[PDB]
C-alpha cells in the first residue's frame, strides 16, 4: 500500500472448465473531469431540439461509469466460436470486478505550452450501487464499453439521467439525485478496489436453433383421427350446399390439427436493401411502428421476436424491427447502407412469425345465404394460451443485461433487444477524481470555489465473470453447421488489426447454430 | 427365460382407491415390416401434392411405436362414468409399462401357397427414449392408438418424421436421426421388456363446469357504492349536453363494475348444421380462421378454448373450431355431416366468450361537439391483465398429454386440443424386428444385402398408469346432473359389440358435468 | 518493496564446480515503447520489396523481448577457453532470471528542448510465456541479444511474428495474437520479476573433435579376411576375361570392408576467398544450393554438417554452407570479406563428408561384353543404416538453443545452425511499458485514445544459467592441441576494449580442440 509497488497484475484469460467458463479481461482507462466539477441539467430547450416528440428533462453530472454490458468485452472471437458451437445454452453465475493502478495526473497550461505531471496527494473515489437506488443507466445499449481490443485504452463515459417532464419543464414528481450523497469509497495510488457480485438465477440463453418447423411437428406417414371440414358446397349451381367432412392426413398438410401455435407478433413495415424496389416516398418515420405513451409517439426499435425476411427472399429486412450495428469507422449521420451492419434473424424463422407478414387472419362477418364469409388480416396478435415463442438471438456486440423496471407486473420479462433481464443486475459502478481547487483568495469569501486544477487518472478494470454452460447432448447423425473463418485469401485477416493499428470486427456473430427438436 | 414358460401374466383392471385410480390395459399387438428395413426421405415432390401451402420433408423408418395417448385405451366407459361424475379432476402420477410373450414368425410364399412358421431364433429390438433426443410424434394426435376395446388386435404404426424444409427441398439445417443408432434392447421369445415413468407435476384438470356465469359474480340485492355514467343529454333538442352520474344496481345488470373479464378470444366462422341456412359458396378455405407461420398457411383448428353455439341456438358450430371426431365406420373421405361426431362446448360457456361472436367492442375516435362517438369490433384479443379463461373440455377419444416444446418461452402451456402439456411427457416406445437376410451369394460383394425374409411379430403390451384424483366437496342442495345411458329400448347396447362383432361409440363424452362455483 | 530500497544487488560471476559451472550475467536495458501501443501488420506489400520468392505477412506487436540465446552473453571469454580446453561436453541443467531495479521515466519536448523526469507512478508489464501458445522468434539467430561486455547498456528489440500468407496477403488460416491477453505480471519501481526454469533433457554436446578418421578405422599391421575382386581383365587384347580375388590388407587401405559409412551430405557451391580464381559470373544467388517449399526458393544457410575446405587448400569456402560473423563495426551492406569473420569446420572433416565435394559415385548401366561400366555421381545422399555424422561445431557468438517445431516426425532434431534443440526451450521473456495517456478531451469521444506520453523504462536482468560438463578421461601421451592468447606485441590486447571504448572480438571461437577416438 505504498507509491513504490503496483496494486495489482494484468490478468486476462478464459480457463474453460467442463461444466463452465471464467472470462478475465483487464483494460485501462482514462477518466477525465466532466462539468467542471458541477451538476446541471439538461432540458432540451437548453440544447434545442425543439419538438413534442422529443423532450427530455435530465441532469447531468460529472461522475464517469463502467459499462461492460457488451459480449465482446468478455470474449474474444475465438473464445466465441467455442462457445457457441459447443453448446446449447449458457448464464452467468457470478462476477468479480478489481480496479487498481490507478493514477492521477495533473495538466498545467503555462505560456502556450501544456505540460503533465503526476500528483501523488489525489485521489479517485467510487462507489458500487447495490441497493440500486440511482437511475440504471447502463441497460440502454449506449456506447463506451470496454473496447474490445484488450490493447486500445478508452475513455468513461459521464453519468446522466432523465427524469419527469412535461414539454421541457420538469413536473415536481421529478427527482434530483447528488450522486455524491452516497458513501463512495476514495482511494489514492497505492490503494485498490474490488467487489464481488452474484447473477440472480435466470433462465440459460437458447443458442439452439430449433430443427423443426412448428407447423409441421407430425407423422408424415399416418392420418389424424379428426375430421375437418373439407367442403361445404355439392357442386356448382344454385342451392347446391353440403357438409362433407374429411380425414386431415399428409396429403392435406396445413390443415391438420396443431395443439401449439406461433409466439406473439407487432407488424413492421418493410424495407428492401435493393434500392429501386423501395417505394419513392418518405416513410422512414411516418411508416413506422410507433408505440405511444403519455403523448409521446416512441418508435419500435426491438420489439417482439420476430423472423424478418420471410424466407426465400433476403432482399430486403423490417423497417425498425432488427438490430443494426455499424462497422468500424462508420461515419456518425447519413451512412450508406453498405457502411452498416444489417442483423437479419433467420435462426427464429420456425417458431416465430414473420415480422413484416400478418400474424393470420380472422372471419368477420356471420355467413349467411345471403350474407358471403368475409375474413380480415390479424396486424397485431398479444400473448394467446398455448403459443410459442423464441427470443431474439444474441449477438457479440450485444447487450449481456437489462434491469427489468421494478413494477407491479412485467410479462416474460427478457430484453426486447437481447440479453438477460434481472430484477438485480451487476450494479452501475461510478468513478470520479475529487475536485482539488486552485489557490481561493486570501479574504474569506461566501462563494463556492469555481476554479480548480485540470486534472484526470488511469488505471486497469479487472472484469471477472463466471458463465454456467448447458452442453450439446444432441444424437443427430449427419454434419451440423456452425461459425467458421472464410478460407479465400483476403487482404487482412478477419477480426484482426489493420495496417495501420485499427481494429475492426467484419460481421456481427449470432448464437445460434447448434439445432434442437422443439 | 425360456421358450417353454410365458414371460407374464394378462392384467387388465382398474382398482378404485379413494384419493387415486391404477389402470392396467393390456392388449396384444402385431408388427410388420416397414420399407424393407430402409430409411427414405417421404417429401411431398416425390409423393406429389404439388402446392406451396402444403410442402413437407421428412424421413420414413422402419421402427414401429406404440401410441397409447388417447384416453379410451386406458379407461373403459364404465371407469369413465365413475371417473367423471364422482371427481372434480384428476391428475396422472406415474406410469408402468411391459411388453412380453413376444413372438416372432417368418412368412413364406412358396409356388403361389403363403406358409407361416415360427421362427425361434429371431429378435425383435425395442427402445425408450427417455433423453427426448428423437422428434417427438406422439402428441399430434394421430391414429394407431391402443383399440378401445380389449379384445381387438392393432398394427402398429410406422415412424417418420418430418423437418425443416424449403418447398420440398432440404435447408441443410435439417437433421436426419438414425432411429437405430440408440441404445436399443433386443430381445426373443423368452424375454420381456419394462419400465417405470413418473409424470412430472402439472396442474389438476377441470372436470367441473362452472355454477354460476362470470358477468354475474355479484350480489343481486344490494347496490354497488360505484356510479357509472348513465346519461350524457339533458333531452332532445340543440345544446342539451349534460353529465348524469347513478348507481349501478340490479335494476341494470350489465353496467356493474366487474374486476375480472373473460378469457381471450380467436374469431372463428359460423357454420349451421342446417344446410339451407349455410352460404352457398366455398368458405371451407378461404372463409377459415389461419394462422401464417414462415408463408404457410395454418388453418386454426382447436385453438384458445372458447364456446361454440352462443346459448340458444345449437344449430351451427365453429368452422374449424370444434373437435370433430368420426363414427366408427366412418369413410375416410367427403363424408357425410351425420356420419360424423361433431364435438360441443357447452360448458365452457360462462368462463370464455363465443368462438363465432365478437370478444367486445372499442371506441375509435374522440367525440367532440361536432365528431361523433364511432365504436369498432375486437376480432381478436389476447391476454390482458385480471383475465380468466377455461381450458379446453378433454374426451374420451381425445389425446392424454402433449409435449410442451422446448423453447425460451411459452404461455399457459396447455395444449389447444386439450389434455396436459408436460416439458417430459411418457417417453416413446419404439420397436423394429431385428432383420434377418436371405441367403447371400458365395463370393463376396461390396453391397449391402437387399434381400431379407418376410418376418413380423406379436406379444402383449401392460400399460398401467396411475391417476391422482379430486374428489367433490360440493354442499349444493338439488341433484347434480351427470352423465347416463338412455333407457328406450335400443337395437343394440350403446358402447357394446354389433352382431357382426364391430365395436363402436356412439358419442363423444365429456369430462364436465359436476358444478363449482367461480 | 517501496521507492528507497534497492529491488536486488547486481551479481555477475562464474564458479566453477567440478562437476557443473553456474554462469550468473546481470546487465542493464532500456525499452522504448514500439509502435505508439498500436498492433500493425507488417506484410510486404505495405513495406515494399515486391517477388515471388521474398513474400511475407505478419504483425508487428509493441512489446519487446529479451533475447539471450547466444552464448558470449553468458561467458566471459576466459570462462570460455576454461570450458572448451578442460572439457569434452557441456548441457544446461536449469536458468534463473531475475529482473529488477525497474525504474520508469518521461520524456517531454517543451519550446525546442526536452528533458526527461522520473514517472513514479508508472508501471512496466512483463510475462513469460510458459505454455508456448505465442510465435517462437527466439531461435531465428536475430540480434539484439545481451551485449558481449558486462558494462554495455543496450536496446531491447520489438517482438513481430509472421504468419501464412499467399504472396502479401493472409489466407485466413493465418492468425492474429493479441500479445496483452496473456496474464501478464505487472510492476512498478520497488517491485522486481523472477522466474525458475529447467531444461529438458538433451544430449551433451561434443567439444572434442576426433582423434582418428572414420575411412581409416583399422589395424596397419593385419589382413582383413575379406577378398575384394582385384582384376577383372587376364591381360591386354580380345576376350582376356578372369575373376581375380585378393585379400584386402594394409598395402590397399582404400579397398577394405568398413561398416561405417560417414554422413549425409547436400552439396554447396565452392567460392574462393582469393578472389582471381572465383568465376567470372554472378554465380550467388543462381548458383546457390536452395529448398523450396511451397513455391518459395529457401536457400540452403547452415545445413547438413559438413567440412568445408576440403584438407590442403582453405584458400575457399561453401557459397552459403558456412556460418558468417561480422567484425565489430561491420557495415550494413555489400561489406567486403576482410571486414567479415568466415567460420570454417576443419575438426568435422574425419567424421562428415566435405560440403563442396560429391558424396561419391554409384554405377548405372549394367556391364556386359558390349555395355561398359559406367558410374554417375552422388550430390545428395541422405541418411542410411549404419552412416555416422557429426554435428556443427558450435561457437561464442552462435545461438545456445532452438526450439524444435512441434510436429509429427523431426529426424535427429540438432538445430542446422547449432546449439541445443529442445521441444519446450527456456520461455520468451516478452515486456511492455503500460500506456499513459495524454490529457483526453473533456467531452465523451467514442475514439480510442491516439495520444499518450512518451515514455521508456531502465532496469537490470540477472541470467543465470547451469550448465553440466563432462570432463576429459584421455590417456593419449603427447600434448594436446588447444586456444591460447597469440603473444606477438599487437597494439590492443585482443577480446579488449579499444581506446574510443569499443568492445570486439577479433576471430570466432570453436568448441572443437581436445580429441576423442571414434
Amino acid at each position: 500500500d505504498g507509491v513504490g509497488s503496483s496494486s495489482g497484475n494484468w490478468h486476462c484469460d478464459s480457463q474453460w472448465l467442463g461444466d463452465r467458463v471464467i472470462t478475465t479481461s483487464t483494460r485501462t482507462w482514462a477518466l477525465p473531469t466532466y462539468n467542471n466539477h458541477l451538476y446541471k441539467q439538461i432540458s432540451n430547450s437548453t440544447s434545442g431540439g425543439s419538438s413534442n416528440d422529443n423532450a427530455y428533462f435530465g441532469y447531468s453530472t460529472p461522475w464517469g461509469y463502467f459499462d461492460f454490458n457488451r459480449f465482446h468485452c468478455h470474449f474474444s472471437p475465438r473464445d466465441w466460436q467455442r462457445l457457441i458451437n459447443n453448446n446449447w445454452g449458457f448464464r452467468p453465475k457470478r462476477l468479480n470486478f478489481k480496479l487498481f493502478n490507478i493514477q492521477v495526473k495533473e495538466v498545467t497550461d503555462n505560456n502556450g505550452v501544456k505540460t503533465i505531471a503526476n500528483n501523488l496527494t489525489s485521489t479517485v473515489q467510487v462507489f458500487t450501487d447495490s441497493d440500486y437506488q440511482l437511475p440504471y443507466v447502463l441497460g440502454s445499449a449506449h456506447e463506451g464499453c470496454l473496447p474490445p481490443f484488450p490493447a486500445d485504452v478508452f475513455m468513461i463515459p459521464q453519468y446522466g439521467y432523465l427524469t419527469l417532464n412535461d414539454g421541457s419543464q420538469a413536473v415536481g414528481r421529478s427527482s434530483f439525485y447528488c450522486l455524491e450523497y452516497f458513501p463512495s469509497q476514495m482511494l489514492r495510488t497505492g490503494n485498490n478496489f474490488q467487489f464481488s457480485y452474484e447473477f440472480e438465477n435466470v433462465p440459460f440463453h437458447s443458442s439452439y436453433a430449433h430443427s423443426q418447423s412448428l407447423d409441421r411437428l407430425m407423422n408424415p406417414l399416418i392420418d389424424q383421427y379428426l375430421y375437418y371440414l373439407s367442403k361445404t358446397i355439392n357442386g356448382s349451381g344454385q342451392n347446391q350446399q353440403t357438409l362433407k367432412f374429411s380425414v386431415a392426413g399428409p396429403s392435406n398438410m396445413a390443415v391438420q390439427g396443431r395443439n401449439y401455435i406461433p409466439g406473439p407478433s407487432y407488424r413492421q413495415q418493410r424495407v428492401s436493401t435493393t434500392v429501386t424496389q423501395n417505394n419513392n416516398s418518405e416513410f422512414a418515420w411516418p411508416g413506422a411502428s410507433s408505440w405511444a405513451l403519455n403523448g409521446r409517439n416512441s418508435l419500435m426499435n426491438p420489439g417482439p421476436a420476430m423472423a424478418s425476411h420471410k424466407e426465400g427472399e433476403d432482399r430486403f429486412f423490417p423497417l425498425s424491427g432488427s438490430l443494426i450495428f455499424g462497422k468500424q469507422g462508420t461515419g456518425r449521420d447519413n451512412v450508406d447502407a453498405d457502411k452498416v451492419m444489417i442483423t437479419n434473424e433467420e435462426e427464429i424463422k420456425t417458431t416465430n412469425p414473420v415480422a413484416t407478414e400478418s400474424y393470420g387472419q380472422v372471419a368477420t362477418n356471420h355467413q349467411s345465404a345471403q350474407a358471403q364469409a368475409q375474413t380480415g388480416w390479424v396486424q397485431n396478435q398479444g400473448i394467446l394460451p398455448g403459443m410459442v415463442w423464441q427470443d431474439r438471438d444474441v449477438y457479440l456486440q450485444g447487450p449481456i443485461w437489462a434491469k427489468i423496471p421494478h413494477t407491479d407486473g412485467n410479462f416474460h420479462p427478457s430484453p426486447l433487444m437481447g440479453g438477460f433481464g434481472m430484477k438485480h443486475p451487476p450494479p452501475q459502478i461510478l468513478i470520479k477524481n475529487t475536485p482539488v481547487p486552485a489557490d481561493p483568495p486570501t479574504a474569506f469569501n461566501k462563494d463556492k470555489l469555481n476554479s480548480f486544477i485540470t486534472q484526470y487518472s488511469t488505471g486497469q478494470v479487472s472484469v471477472e465473470i463466471e458463465w454456467e454452460l448447458q452442453k450439446e447432448n444432441s444424437k443427430r447423425w449427419n454434419p451440423e453447421i456452425q461459425y467458421t473463418s472464410n478460407y479465400y485469401k483476403s487482404n487482412n485477416v478477419e477480426f484482426a488489426v489493420n495496417t495501420e493499428g485499427v481494429y475492426s470486427e467484419p460481421r456481427p456473430i449470432g448464437t445460434r447454430y447448434l439445432t434442437r427438436n422443439l
